[PDB]
């Protein structure tokens, strides 16, 4: 069953002396007097407007919703009578606070509607007659999900703030009857600001809208609720508006929030204090509250792992983050290169042992046991990493696969060692394959060299999504032809799989196919192989084209950000220190008294901007 | 230890009845009267403001710096009192001239600050109270280096001129107390103009800024210092502003300076006198003082060798340089082609001798000894070239490598001849390899043909930076797999290196890999080779893509400039003549009396510009 629409002059309504139809029809046109007599009716048979008589069958919709949905000049002169009449009928469960009760429009009050319909003048009459404002509307249509939806925080006030309706916010916060708790929260845990960020796209116009509303609403909350900190509240997931903009990947607001400057009044609620400027350069203390790895759930962790979005990488290059990560890198590169050298020696030993295994006895046994130890230790390390980041692989595979390969290598090598202890012979293949995997995996340390990483990422830019969408087609082209050949030469190609292998290695260039002239049906095989080759060539060509379509689009300079991001990932993970030795994280920046006394840790960055400085010059 | 910041209302200060804190705090707000009583204090305990009491712990910063750093309406009414008070305290080492003494802010006077803070009104009070203006500020932060820095010449006047502050320059040069020596110089040797050029980027706005300041300041110096030549002064490196703009690679100012025209007054300080114009064409004598190869260190030498920048090539195409180099080329192409033919005959003889060495005795011995002579002579030539240009290879490798190969060839051939005289047999391989190298090196003469060079440079445009960043990855993919195969087939692939060679020549196409079915573990080898091939193919593909991303960007017409530049390099080097015969360079252009009598050598070029001529037409 589709969800019934809220307002349809055409699809009249469902149903699951005044009857419903008459009342709806009169309030629609919006004339007052046709209502007269209604009151009497109710007193006669003791009915209440919220009863199942006049409400909708499914949604529990009422008249008021209909009235507000049918306006003229932003007003519907019929309403105030309804409130007078309800109040005079003596209704226990008030009318105005009436909400829908279906799953789609759950909690869709009238006031949400008036707010959407942009009428201050109706909001006045409504809230001036006992209305409530904390009626969270938690229906599905209001929860953000793929498809038709409208997420605004499930609250009137947040709906306005999400809809630019300034003059309504001032009201909702400056009435004597029932103001809104600016620090309110929805069922999910979000307040207004979280909605502001949840709707935002990276588009510029929406971004200016939301920045404007954010700053203005923040000043309003500083005036009306100075004691509380609207920004450091968190939802039922454990995040803040900033962290949330990071996770969901909203940027252009993330940036603004991180480096927002306000001078004179409202100074305290800023996170960028301009310390001193000199011509081109402008050194300014940035606040890093909630973006340092010291705290349990820092913005950094989220940006690196929890987030799932392409523009992620573009979030780290900016300030202050870049300077901060550069500091941590300058601090931990030594430990990094040491891990590099140690693993490299492990690989050297593994190689030597492989090349020579088939007092030398003591040396070789020592090498073997040492390989075992190194593998088990590496395995523990990667397993701790995975326990800490279980979903991460499902999030950002392209930045993690080395974290897979390390573990795979340790697994295979330890299995090989146990097999060696056993009688079986399959230990040598697993061993040598692990050796290859390890020599290869010795590219996760390509990063620090600070140019080879920029060069590599391009090696990684080659997408394999295409492989997953492609291997299927190619595998068909292959398997079918191979079945055919084996069938036709049945009475080499004796076993199917091996012939499939012939065709594969031919398509590659490694191997030479067999067109046995001896076979009675030679011409058939020749034509069939020509088909194979034509189609495989075409398919490879299309793969090449769908690869080429990447660069031509003239995209530029991503790789730098991507390298910065891989380096940040590595450093931030390493920061925890190896599991066996738990590390005591190092606070960053220092505490400075700027507020008036509000105190905020800070980090000083020296940024020079020749072009910007000249632009300012007259 | 990070450098302390100059001004921080928040990070109060270090330390390494008036105490320091009170004085700083009062001058900050900028109120005069709270200072009263200070004077008395000093007379009581004989303290001086410049003493370690009131100055900064590290930098030696003083109060005045604080005051000027904290302005209101570009003024701080507290200052003049400080000067009065100091003068009245009888201080030996004046206050105003006080500078920092740390390594970061070394010599950061107050006046530099007022100049940066754009206040003429404070500069007035400061310089009108005994201030000095030649306080070179030679700190690190002021020396141009990678990262946070601000290079302006280490002088107030040059700071203004580098910061567009006209009205301040007029003052600094037109006060009776202490004007600035327009011909001043820093510790490094630079004057103002050198700073103007050192800051300039190729951006247009900065370029207009600097051109404006250059021309205006030059007129000012022509008025105030007519006797001296501000443009022909040189620094402690031995360069002029023009030469410096060339070396560092600043262009858009280089161009303007080379062809700058001023009519009527200030005519003399111009380097382009419009001789006669006729519709489209406009012949104009250009001055080449300091851009001819006659002088010891000409602009040309610098542009060809000493400079390290991409936009170098774009500096030569322009006038007058292009016409000049074209002249020298028309003059020396004969000698060039003769060197070509002589070396070609050398190669012909070398070939013949190789093909036939294994009265013919006299002929062959003559050929052998002749090869020796030619090689030793070529070696001397290239060695003289390297002695003269030692660093050049580290500067512009892509334009030099032939200068490497010639020498390498001479070395190997002479070694081969001595070996032939000896018993050993390795002479023949070295010899034939030198023969190949020589036939190849016979492409440095591809230039003169005047179209084959334009075609070749594209052959050179293929970057090998990628090779250096790539060969590593590929070598891993290769070596690891080869180790694996040799280990697995240990109990061909017997010796590792030879198997690595198999894999390499297979990846190329030259050689055929060996998948010995006899080997017990055949399937392992097959899968492993498939991995090798997949990954090598992917890697070659990524190399191809990172190559393709060059052309698509739609860059245009560079190659012409590049050919012109290679030809200029060749001619200018040849100009010295072969070492064995020292050449007497030929002055260019002629001397013409245009000034009023200033005399300047000149070169006449006939440039036609159809489009420009029409644009001028109304």
């Amino acid at each position: 069953q589709e969800p019934p629409p809220m307002e349809s002059p055409f699809q009249r309504e469902d149903r699951n002396r005044f009857d419903r139809d008459r009342l709806f029809s009169v309030v629609s046109r919006g004339v007052p007097e046709e209502l007269t007599g209604l009151l009497e009716y109710l007193r006669w048979n003791s009915k209440y407007l919220t009863d199942s008589a006049y409400t909708e069958g499914s949604t529990g919709k009422t008249c008021l919703m209909k009235a507000v949905l049918n306006l003229q000049d932003g007003v519907n002169a019929c309403i105030m009578p309804l409130l007078q009449i309800d109040k005079d009928s003596g209704n226990p469960k008030l009318l105005v606070n009436a909400q829908c009760t279906d799953e789609f429009y759950q909690g869709h009050s009238a006031l949400h509607i008036a707010i959407e319909k942009r009428s201050l003048q109706c909001v006045k009459l409504l809230v001036e007659n006992g209305a409530d404002v904390h009626l969270r509307a938690c229906g599905r249509f209001f929860q953000k999900h793929q498809g038709t939806c409208f997420y605004f925080g499930e609250l009137p006030l947040s709906l306005a703030a999400c809809t630019k309706q300034w003059d309504v916010v001032t009201y909702l916060l400056e009435n004597p009857h029932q103001p809104a708790s600016l620090e309110a929260t929805d069922s999910l845990g979000n307040t207004v600001l979280h909605a502001l960020v949840m709707i935002a796209d990276n588009s510029p116009e929406n971004s200016a809208l939301v920045i404007h509303m954010y700053d203005g609403l923040l000043q309003m909350g500083a005036r009306l609720c100075p004691t509380v900190q609207l920004e450091e509240i968190s939802n039922h997931q454990g995040l803040t508006p900033l962290k949330l903009a990071a996770k969901e990947g909203k940027i252009e607001i993330f940036r603004h929030i991180l480096q927002r400057e306000f001078s004179g009044p409202y100074q305290p609620l800023s996170r960028k204090f301009t310390e001193w400027c000199y011509g081109p350069v402008r050194v300014s203390l940035y606040d890093l509250s909630s973006v340092d790895s010291w705290e349990k759930n820092s913005v950094l962790e989220i940006i690196a792992f929890h987030c799932k979005s392409p523009n992620r990488h573009r979030m780290v290059v900016l300030e202050p983050l870049n300077k901060l990560l550069q500091e941590k890198w300058d601090r931990l590169v030594s430990r990094f290169f040491f891990n590099f050298a140690c693993y490299l020696v492990y690989m050297f030993i593994f190689t030597v042992v492989a090349y020579h295994q088939p007092f030398g006895e003591s040396m070789l046994l020592l090498g073997h046991i040492l390989i075992l130890l190194g593998g088990i230790y590496l395995l523990l390390g990667q397993l701790w990493y995975f326990w800490r980041r279980r979903l991460f692989i499902w999030i950002s595979f392209m930045d993690s696969y080395f974290e897979i390969l390390f573990l795979l290598q340790a697994l295979l090598t330890v299995l090989s060692q146990v097999l060696r202890f056993m009688e079986t012979e399959w230990y040598l293949p697993l061993l040598v394959l692990s050796l290859v995997l390890g020599w290869l995996n010795l590219l996760y340390y390509t990063r620090g060299f600070q140019h080879t990483g920029i060069y590599s990422v391009m090696i990684q830019k080659v997408i394999l999504r295409d492989l997953l969408r492609f291997l299927l087609v190619y595998l068909v082209f292959l398997f079918g032809f191979a079945v055919a050949l084996v069938s036709l030469s049945r009475e080499p190609y004796r076993s199917i799989l091996d012939a499939s292998l012939e065709l594969f290695k031919f398509t590659i260039g490694m191997g030479e196919l067999a067109f046995q002239e001896q076979l009675r049906f030679r011409g058939v095989v020749l034509l069939l192989l020509l088909a194979y080759v034509l189609l495989t060539y075409v398919l490879l060509l299309n793969m090449l084209i769908a690869l080429m379509s990447e660069t031509v689009n003239h995209v530029a300079d991503n790789s730098w950000s991507i390298w910065k991001l891989q380096k940040a990932i590595s450093v931030l993970e390493m920061e925890n220190g190896y599991w066996w030795c738990r590390r005591k994280k190092h606070r960053e920046g220092r505490l400075l008294k700027v507020g008036t006394p509000d105190e905020r840790w800070c980090f000083r960055v020296e940024e020079v901007n020749w072009a910007a400085w000249e632009k300012t010059l007259p």
